[PDB]
């Protein structure tokens, strides 16, 4: 059946807006899952988890009598997907269970760490998600090897259908580098937003970079890819090393005997997939990376005989019995246990990615130190198992239940708690009119309160206007948020802000994060004003300021926007076209299309564009709030031509006359051209659509000013 | 960016159940249309069209000084893409706006014609529906020439983005029959549901079959075609030849001067497509089909000129500019008016096509009929243009507006009003109990109100329980129904409508259409009580019986379910698996992914299986309302295997002993193998979820119920 998609291949994609919906979504309108969650017997749960991982099933026999590796590696492939660039993948949403991901390469054999679970999520149904599920298990196999965690939150939704992430341009598993959709340029460049070497991998290739056996070069790979997922290097070695304490990997035979993964099985293999024809399929007989090493003595247990091995053996190139490259002990005794026979003992072996973590002068530098230092290695490894799998969680406000870690992080962007009265209406009519009568104009209140509320990003909770980080580095610097204007609105409100503190008794303060937005909402009633009209706009106070200690700098990097199409911003030259960028910003602010519409159209006239550019500023009464974009927009009167200069820029010329009436980039016109977008546009370029577009502005303007109000959630 | 498709092409494709979410629509969850369009001033409106006829726009002239002929061609594609085999395609959910319609190359310059109309749609917004609109717009142009029409019905509501709709599998705009993905086979057999002969046209091609200009067989394609829209041999001759009397077709120079379709365009096109760099692109240059045609002497009035041109000469074949086969006629003066100069005429011509209502022998009698009696051609052209614009807006109930005409059609499949009292609350329970009494069962209950409920389909509105046409040929008859069953439960259920009936005062009655309904409710009340659970089904009185005689056998044919995956019933064999199926029927009763697993797993317990099945049938409590299907399902004690007999068909036996529990095809197995599904099935298989089964089934079911019941909207 031959689809949209299939006649025009490039034309935008606007199904990704309307994803989460509550036609897909089987729980009631109503259903909140934090209250859910904190009904639930949370010690009840562990104990089922902790009975279950040594209950073997005879379908996926467990390696030594003990679940606890495998699930171990289910917890790290769930969290592992996450890529800082974009905030997607990771955990939270529990997308493992979803194509692609539950039938990606390095996720073989995870179906059925997922299907020996379900009968506790059966057991405890709703009041707990398989977002948490999947990391609690991990955390119970932890405990229940030995290793004491550093805590662990609930409160991650389950979602009901796959979220849209590009994971690559291939069209081939696992394809190497250099091919016509390589991912890699240059210098092994890895193209944003990817985080992975491979299309199918979680980070990089065991084998080595594009499978050549080189240590050296896979440390490389190793320490670009997680850093791409936030890991500096003292968490990756804690990381790998922590992991290959337990367990082991599976290539008993070749791996041509592993059939369809699960989204191409047939129907009767009920969701599972990779069945095998090698001997038994399964246990003993397992291939499910292709590779065959037990990394440890006492792989069911916590020990400190990852490091001791690796730096207390000389390495030789092996293969496993499936074909892949491996390394194994020169000289050693057979000291490791076998999975299922009592009799067999192994060599100890490596992957390339462990001794990775030896011949690096960085990482042997850690790993040395965490031989030396086991206290130090545990530690570390918690930390960074904590951080793993909390990464795209959010504030901290969204964390439920009774073991999260009292500690704050840096990495979790904190806010410090409020512990003064909040002003009242009273307080905001007063600042608001403050703000009004110091001169700042309506496009510098719009402008500031849009630059420091739209870094949020829903894929993994972070940013928003919440910590007022905005006045510091890096934000404060950022091109898009036009330093040296933005220098000049915050002295303003700081002054204001200094004054009414000053004035109050009884403790009652206002935080600069509020103030910026009630001065945003300021400028947005000004406009309705400046329109004829009377308007109000909601605001809710209790934002509080972080510091510039509580900022990580280098983290908070991958907020900046290169393309903001709600401002007509490009920081430079991109492949992908500017109109794909808005809507990928669009649904990483959590916009439908007519939200997104709405507020592009209402933003262009009050006068947030970048630089004061006139592109797409559709209207002779710049900083009234009025539906003059779309009104404009649709006018059959004007043609429209690209320019001569500048393909990406476009002259809006009188088509009598010839002479120049407006000009707007891609993002810009796209309203008036793509079909959906073109059909939003026409209602709020209606003759009856004045005081919808306002209202409708208004709904969209305070979403955006909430985005991170999980204190109020 | 490489997608779940790209990956597994022929996995099921659940999107098109959650299409028409509250997330892509502007308007607010409680905009009414038909309540904005009741207030419309529609003489208003008509009066700015019949302006809008005779003002011509430079950037589109009008041919001879009048639109007409475009918008009578625009309405007539707006309609033109109706199929009855599934109620999809016509003009009732405006979709020429949207993709792939707005783009089909028999669609060329319609994107003029659209937006000529915009400074209408823009001036009386959320008032008049773009659907309405473009209808209204044809019946205004008709009027304008002089034609009288039928009348005119509002109420279409506007959609936000494209249905998903199998069109054909070629790749190929356009590509002849025989191709790799050829929509015929046998002789000249086209594949079902479609009802064109290329993909992009609306039903046949105007130079003949494949381009094979001969009318006889032209002929055979037409009658095909038109029959699978709903028009029979009179009412087709009557839609040609009425169509044809107006306006010209446009090939003033060769097709290779027209560039991309909207979709394809530029974004400066500001979308409008099929620019032509043929001199000046437009007006006497203009290019759409390629074929340059003018019919009448008068191509901006009504008349019977058509007609007197096809009989009174003799035709012989030529070529177009663009090099399209058509015919002029043999010897004649130039008596034809020339679309722009004044000082110039042309001889008569005439398409392949419209010659096939000489040369057909069948056609040529009516249309011989009609040229000899132009007053009898009037009127069938006047019925049939209504038929043919309202034919998909369902049951008179929706009809709006001071123009329905009060004659009732039988294409309508109409209702009769109801003249008498309603039962009321009392009354329904009393009558539950008594059908409860009689002996009836669960099964027999729920499967009459399936059967009878269950022939809705939202595509064109046509079916439901209203009417109680499950009692009448054909319905009664039908495999699915269960004829000799069926025949029982009625006779039992009349005897029980006649003892309260004769009962009453006061004019009180129930009829038999509603008693069909209330009983179903009785069954599924009384089945949630063998369970243990009190619930009541919610039920609205208000339906009518119609008659035999007020209902369109052949008509209703269409109607007849082949498959349905809710009774676990396939006609015969389909190249299309049964799960695909599954998902086009839920799709046709508007169900979500949710709507349609609930809905499923009651009837699966319920017996509502054809032929009293045990295939699904996963519980040990028949006739109970429970969640035993989920539970069951899902239960990794039970392994599947098709059986050798039949690969659709699946053996569930014990993983352990052997032992066979249960049998299932690929519509009950689905739900345990896809992703999406599955996920839903743990929701209702999960050990907390059975009030919230039963909750949820009782709204689906009730859903069900009401579909065509636009009597309470
Ligand atoms: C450079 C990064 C890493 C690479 C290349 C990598 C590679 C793999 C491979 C190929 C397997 C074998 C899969 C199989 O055949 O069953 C595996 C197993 C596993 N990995 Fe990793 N790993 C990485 C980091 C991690 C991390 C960060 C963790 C957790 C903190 C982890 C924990 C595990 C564990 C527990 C297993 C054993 C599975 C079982 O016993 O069934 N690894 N690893
Ligand atoms: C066998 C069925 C049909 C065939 C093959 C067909 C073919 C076409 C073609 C090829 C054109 C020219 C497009 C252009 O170049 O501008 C067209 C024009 C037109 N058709 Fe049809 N037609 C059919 C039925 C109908 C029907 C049922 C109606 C309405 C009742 C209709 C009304 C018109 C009108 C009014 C035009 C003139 C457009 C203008 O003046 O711009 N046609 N026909
Ligand atoms: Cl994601
Ligand atoms: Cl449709
Ligand atoms: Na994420
Ligand atoms: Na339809």
């Amino acid at each position: 059946g031959t689809s949209n998609r299939d006649w025009w291949p490039n034309q935008l994609d606007l199904s990704i807006l309307h994803r989460h919906s509550s036609l897909s979504d089987p729980m009631g309108k109503d259903f909140n899952y934090a209250q859910a969650f904190e009904k639930l017997d949370l010690a009840a749960v562990k104990r089922d988890l902790h009975a279950l991982m040594t209950t073997s099933q005879d379908w996926w026999p467990a390696d030594f009598g003990h679940y606890g590796g495998l699930f171990i590696r289910m917890a790290w492939h769930s969290a592992g997907t996450y890529r800082t660039a974009d905030g997607r993948g990771g955990a939270g949403e529990g997308q493992q269970r979803f194509a692609p991901l539950n039938s990606w390469p390095a996720n073989a054999n995870l179906d059925k760490a997922r299907r020996l679970l379900w009968p506790i999520k059966q057991k405890y149904g709703r009041a707990i998600s398989w977002a948490d599920l999947l990391i609690l298990t991990g955390n119970v196999a932890l405990e229940s090897m030995g290793f004491k965690t550093f805590g662990f939150a609930g409160g991650r939704a389950d979602t009901w259908e796959p979220e849209d992430v590009y994971w690559g341009s291939e069209k081939i598993w696992l394809e190497l580098s250099g091919g016509p959709n390589s991912r890699y340029s240059g210098d092994r460049q890895l193209e944003n937003p990817l985080a992975a070497v491979q299309m199918g991998l979680i980070y990089v290739n065991p084998e080595g970079p594009d499978g050549n056996p080189d240590p050296v070069a896979a440390a490389r790979d190793i320490r670009d890819t997680f850093a791409r997922m936030a890991m500096n290097d003292e968490e990756t070695v804690a990381l790998i090393a922590g992991g290959h304490t337990f367990g082991k990997t599976h290539g008993a035979g070749p791996a041509s005997n592993v059939g369809a993964e699960p989204e191409a099985a047939g129907i009767e293999a009920q969701g599972l997939g990779w069945k095998s024809a090698y001997r038994t399929g399964k246990g003993a007989d397992a291939i499910t990376s292709g590779l065959e090493v037990t990394w440890t003595t006492t792989p069911t247990q916590w020990s400190h005989n990852f490091f001791e091995n690796l730096f207390g053996y000389e390495w030789e190139l092996t293969k496993s019995p499936a074909g892949a490259h491996q390394w194994v002990a020169k000289g050693a005794d057979a000291v490791i246990p076998d999975a299922f026979d009592p009799s067999k003992k192994h060599r100890p072996t490596m992957l390339t990615t462990d001794l990775s973590l030896r011949f690096d002068p960085a990482y042997e530098k850690i790993s040395r130190r965490f031989h030396e230092n086991p206290e130090q290695f545990a530690d570390a490894f918690a930390r960074a198992w904590f951080k793993l799998t909390h990464r795209d969680m959010g504030p901290r406000a969204r964390y439920l239940g009774p073991e999260v870690p009292a500690e704050v992080l840096l990495w979790q962007d904190p806010i410090p708690a409020v512990d003064h009265p909040l002003i009242d209406a009273a307080d905001a009519a007063e600042l608001k009119a403050k703000v009004l009568a110091s001169g700042l104009t309506v496009s510098q209140l719009v402008s500031t309160a849009w630059a420091a509320a739209s870094t949020f990003r829903g894929s993994d909770k972070r940013g928003g206007a919440n910590g007022a980080r905005i006045r510091l580095a890096p934000q404060k610097d950022w091109e898009a948020n036009q330093p040296e204007q933005l220098a000049a609105v915050l002295e303003t409100l700081e002054a204001i802000r200094t004054a009414f503190n000053g004035a109050q008794r009884g403790g009652k303060q206002v935080s600069l994060a509020d103030l910026i937005v009630l001065a945003g909402c300021a400028g947005v009633e000004q406009a309705a004003k400046n329109a004829g009209h009377a308007v109000t706009v909601p605001f809710a106070p209790g934002r509080a300021d972080a510091s510039q200690e509580q900022t990580d700098v280098e983290s908070m990097a991958v907020l900046e926007p290169v393309a903001d199409g709600f401002r007509n911003y490009l920081k430079g030259k991109y492949r992908v076209p500017a109109e794909v960028l808005l809507v990928d910003k669009a649904q990483l602010l959590t916009l439908s299309a007519p939200e997104m519409t709405v507020l592009l159209g209402g933003l262009r006239v009050l006068g947030a564009n970048v630089g004061q550019s006139r592109h797409g500023v559709f209207t002779a009464r710049e900083q009234a709030l009025t539906n003059d974009f779309f009104v404009n927009l649709l006018d059959m009167g004007t043609e429209w031509k690209p320019t001569a200069a500048d393909a990406d820029v476009f002259e809006g010329r009188d088509r009598a006359t010839g002479e120049l009436k407006w000009t707007g980039t891609r993002v810009d016109l796209v309203f008036g051209s793509h079909s959906q977008l073109r059909a939003l546009a026409e209602v709020y370029g209606s003759a009856d659509a004045q005081e919808k577009f306002v209202r409708d502005f208004v709904a969209v303007w305070n979403k955006v000013m909430n985005l991170d109000r999980f204190d109020l959630a």
